[PDB]
């Protein structure tokens, strides 16, 4: 027991934490302010952030420590379990100090200026189309089985392609919502809490489709090359670096959404589509020393492993409506989604043919690494069919095409609407 | 092309003109989020470029303050000359109040600062070194005391404005701290107290190098494992004590009598609580100090940004800066002198030595001091001494300031 530790806290240390929190609950005595906020969020976090981590089927199959995090958060709402305080605190980090924004942004800055720039730029020709290809087939497979099941093109495209292709639960699902509200009006939480229930069901079928194109793979050897995808030839000052870079590129994006460049056209550019062109943009231009952009990278971890537990606890409180999300778990979404995946598998197997790949390892990472629950989806994918080698490609699709699609999305979501 | 090589806030001048450019970008259109991220956004570059200045100056850098001060000044006269927008207030204002950034920093500071010092050091210290701090603190307030009743200044002003505010741990950890005691206590404005106690301490600060060598010359004649994750749980550690502090002070013991306790008093006992205890595993003690680095480092530029439009009056700055007042505060510092001479003798140390660690060390700039002040007397070797003053000696300050003031008023 004292040698267990929760968020790297033994036992008697979180004890404190948790006295601490019961304390301010009893008392309700709690500024509703960062402090505050943190305070309850991370210790919230922590203990049903282990919990699902803990847990065997839920941990390697439903998403884990964040989704156990952003589902009991939402309960302890539902459930009238949070004071009014304490509800406030959480909503005062994640919306009027707008914690949410900056999580994305340093997100999006490490994930994009962490890529090498010859890989960056080389990437783009061949890697990059083979993933808007299964993007194309994504969306074509799902269009197809939602007209099939009586759902418009709008729907299909908004509430499952996209989120289900988007890079997972933090980095897809939750700005995404941000993206929907920003363009339709509509609330988050109706979005989020269909979009994240879709992507997890689809996160499914991608590491089971990939055992399945492993057996297709080793049944007809002329479609997979054995695990290789092509067919022919720092200091805390540089991670701050990256935290003013983080910020300052959220800034410029933004000043150009809402002045500069409201509008390509009837269609408005939001702030977040904006930032990743602006983020890759930097990256090519090379303004940034390698030490910078991995100091970029150092924060984007920070934030990922340690504060996405804090996120989540506001995300549950925030963006999620547990009804909506088990109305998403229709056993016509099931079908759906697996649909899409399949869209995917061949629009990548298509696009990377085209391209000079092997459609097997092609369909793997430009196109299952796409449809997975972002980063930890690539390890449970490549892990199903044995092609772990490939984890450098599967986090480009992951990192850089998940940025793909959130441009896509700004740009899907005004059109349409 | 040396230039280039030239580094503002670690940013080559290519990248920080990327960021300059957005700011002024920003400036223009006036399209600026009034919160966190574009708080911070602006902060961080107006920060880096007046940091390096004050940074770079050199009358300026070793004896007024450098970077921090030409920061908060900097960003002053912004809000005066009226170069800030409305909104760059608000997004600035936003992340040091309604969003607490001010609070979290310091809350960061306390935790890292008290955790990282040694549980038997600590223990050990408490004995002999701090009681010795104590007597230096009497004496710089009987000192004090004297010369303000001998200028016609009550014994209030002398013991909030010039004595606690010179011995407290600088400008970050004690003026800045001090300024938000005074406003929950008093109700009188933070940047009122602010202003004139930064002006007071920075004087005292150039004193005490002077007397370091002074008493040099009487002297003469007479685990490293670190992850993340434990950064982080200094962090959580940080807001945790900070909690517990609040709803002591809040409900279960407002006041130990007619006194109130401030929040910030409670969380520096509790945090030496909590090091005493040894709940925390050395790894998440340097955890603690881990993040206050990064703080205090990268974040500090930051804040004084924040500092120079919430915290800052420039016309008291300049009100403050009273040769009458250069005399109280030399004399305020041999008060110190002298208090933690006698006390060091009394507790079995060298009444030179711990005059420097326990009294100029004290009155000093806090940790940016302790280095110029061992410099000027060659104590170089004490460094982990004058430490425990900047940072145990400060918050210990900070709790007999909470008293100081409730009595007091
Ligand atoms: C027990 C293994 C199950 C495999 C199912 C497919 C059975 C064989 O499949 C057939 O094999 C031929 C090669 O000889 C191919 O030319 C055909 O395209 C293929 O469909
Ligand atoms: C409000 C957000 C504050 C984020 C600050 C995180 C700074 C962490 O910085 C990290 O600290 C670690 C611990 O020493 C080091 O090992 C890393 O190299 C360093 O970059
Ligand atoms: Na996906
Ligand atoms: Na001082």
């Amino acid at each position: 027991l004292l040698g267990f530790k929760i968020f790297g806290m033994p036992l008697p240390l979180y004890a404190f934490a948790l006295i601490t929190l019961l304390l301010s609950h009893f008392y309700n005595a709690l500024p509703t302010d960062i402090v505050g906020g943190f305070a309850i969020m991370f210790i919230i976090g922590a203990i049903f952030g282990e919990i699902g981590k803990r847990l065997p089927i839920f941990n390697k199959y439903i998403g884990g420590a964040p989704v156990m995090i952003f589902l009991v958060a939402a309960y302890f709402v539902y459930a009238g379990i949070f004071t009014q305080k304490e509800i406030d605190a959480i909503s005062n980090v994640m919306d009027k100090s707008n914690f949410l924004n900056l999580f994305i942004a340093v997100l999006i800055t490490g994930a994009i200026l962490s890529v090498n720039r010859r890989l960056l730029l080389k990437s783009l020709l061949g890697y990059i189309p083979t993933i808007l290809m299964g993007i194309v087939g994504a969306s074509i497979f799902g269009i197809a089985i939602g007209l099939v099941f009586g759902i418009p093109v709008d729907r299909i495209m908004m509430l499952y392609v996209l989120p289900i292709m988007g890079g997972g639960n933090g980095a897809g699902a939750v700005p995404l919502s941000e993206i929907y509200h920003s363009v339709t009006g509509r609330s988050r939480e109706e979005y989020y809490s269909t979009a994240i229930a879709i992507l997890t069901i689809a996160n499914i079928f991608a590491i089971v489709f990939a055992a399945v194109l492993d057996i297709i793979g080793k049944k007809h050897t002329w479609l997979s090359g054995e695990g290789e995808l092509v067919r022919k030839a720092i200091t805390h000052r540089e991670t701050a670096v990256g935290l003013v870079l983080s910020t300052t590129c959220f800034l410029l994006a933004y000043v150009v959404a809402k002045k500069i460049l409201p509008s390509i056209g009837g269609v408005a550019i939001h702030y977040f589509a904006w930032m990743v062109l602006i983020v890759a943009a930097l990256n090519a231009s090379g303004l940034c020393s390698p030490e910078i952009k991995a100091g970029a990278k150092r924060l984007s971890d920070f934030f990922s492993k340690q504060l996405l537990w804090v996120l989540m606890v506001g995300v549950g409180v925030c963006y999620t409506d547990l009804q909506e999300i088990i109305n998403a778990i229709t056993f016509a979404n099931v079908v759906i989604a697996a649909i899409i995946v399949i869209g995917a598998v061949l629009g990548a197997a298509i696009g990377g043919w085209l391209m000079g790949f092997f459609p097997i390892e092609s369909a793997i990472t430009a196109g299952l690494c796409m449809a997975n629950r972002g980063g930890s989806g690539d390890l449970e994918v490549l892990s199903a069919c044995n092609r772990m080698n490939l984890i450098s490609y599967a986090q480009i699709s992951s990192r850089l095409g998940g940025g793909i699609v959130l441009v896509i999305a700004s740009i899907v979501f005004g059109m349409m609407i």
